[PDB]
């Protein structure tokens, strides 16, 4: 009840900033997540005994892949924590609870392969869920862990609150399907400009929560250049492994995934910042002004990739 987590001074201060890196010490990541829940939500949101038992079961069900790992899960939760702290009054007690948990669980049991590779492989998960294949699996694994004995961190909620929070988490996790992002942001664009955006319209909140989920999920491109540059190695190690597996099925992979085309990566990063990341943080900034620093950080990193192309520095790779 009276038991707070406290972090060392540099973390206590830097964790409040969007560009915070959670560091290389795996064993502090659970304490960092709990610290965030306590400040974002309250010391009472979750029985600490149950939260800890949930955190460690979630950790166990992330795999040892280069990028879609436990570190990713906690990095995405931190970005969501920063958005929630900089927009104190825009979100209910249920939404704050639900979204930190959704971010921690959004990539549970990721094998390092895209929905597309599951479909071409004819993976059983692609029979069971025709669209948003991995994302439906992630929500499925989340519900599993909530139903382990002593893992129900939501048990203190009323029946109808319990249903609202699992529905917030389901939409939040489905929204991390980047195929769904393009249309979601186009609509949020139209609504903002024609002035029709209304955060009391539940279908509007859903869309806005979806964009936050894409923003948090992509937040590696909003770090200081050296974090962003080294995380790109991890991202491309999964892509190249998937490309190798495509070649094993007798399919030439897209260049992004082909390790014989590393020279094309910098232009491919420009594409990604311009087609995906910049538009994502722009629309997010328009709807939630205090998230501007994510857009500014993203612009800085696009500009660092422009320099990689012009030979004014190189990624070792
Ligand atoms: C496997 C292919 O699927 C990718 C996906 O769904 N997620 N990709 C996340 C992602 C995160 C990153 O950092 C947070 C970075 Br860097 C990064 O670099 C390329 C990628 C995908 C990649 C590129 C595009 N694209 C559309 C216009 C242009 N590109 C669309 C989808
Ligand atoms: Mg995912
Ligand atoms: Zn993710």
């Amino acid at each position: 009840g009276l038991m707070q987590f406290t972090l060392p001074v540099r973390l206590c201060k830097e964790i409040e900033l969007f560009h915070f890196d959670i560091g290389p010490f795996e064993n502090m990541w659970p304490g960092i997540f709990v610290y965030m829940v306590h400040r974002s939500c309250g010391t009472s949101c979750f029985e600490l005994e149950k939260l800890c038992r949930f955190i460690m079961s979630v950790k166990k069900n992330y795999r040892r892949v280069p990028y879609h790992n436990w570190k990713h899960a906690v990095t995405v939760a931190h970005c969501m924590y920063a958005i929630l702290q900089n927009n104190h009054t825009l979100f209910t007690d249920l939404e704050r609870k639900g979204l930190l948990i959704a971010c921690l669980c959004h990539d549970l049991d990721h094998r390092g392969f895209s929905n597309s590779y599951l479909q071409k492989f004819d993976h059983p998960l692609a029979a069971l869920y025709s669209t948003s294949t991995m994302e439906q699996h992630h929500f499925s694994q989340t519900v599993s862990i909530l139903q382990l004995e002593g893992h129900n961190i939501f048990s203190t909620l009323s029946s109808s609150e319990y249903e609202q929070v699992l529905e917030i988490i389901r939409k939040a996790i489905i929204a991390t399907d980047l195929a769904l992002y393009f249309g979601n942001r186009k609509q949020l664009e139209e609504m903002y400009q024609t002035g029709s955006l209304n955060l009391n319209n539940q279908s509007h909140r859903d869309r806005v929560i979806g964009l936050m989920m894409t923003a948090c999920d992509l937040c590696s491109v909003t770090k200081l250049w050296p974090v962003t540059k080294l995380t790109a190695n991890d991202i491309y190690a999964e892509f190249w492994a998937e490309g190798d597996e495509m070649k094993k099925l007798g399919i030439q992979p897209i260049p992004m995934m082909d390790r014989d085309k590393k020279d094309e990566v910098p232009q491919g990063q420009l594409g990604f910042y311009n087609a995906v990341a910049i538009p994502c943080y722009t629309t997010l900034t328009q709807i939630l002004p205090p998230t501007e620093p994510l857009l500014k950080a993203c612009r800085d990193n696009l500009s660092q990739w422009e320099k990689v192309i012009r030979g004014e520095e190189t990624a070792t790779w």
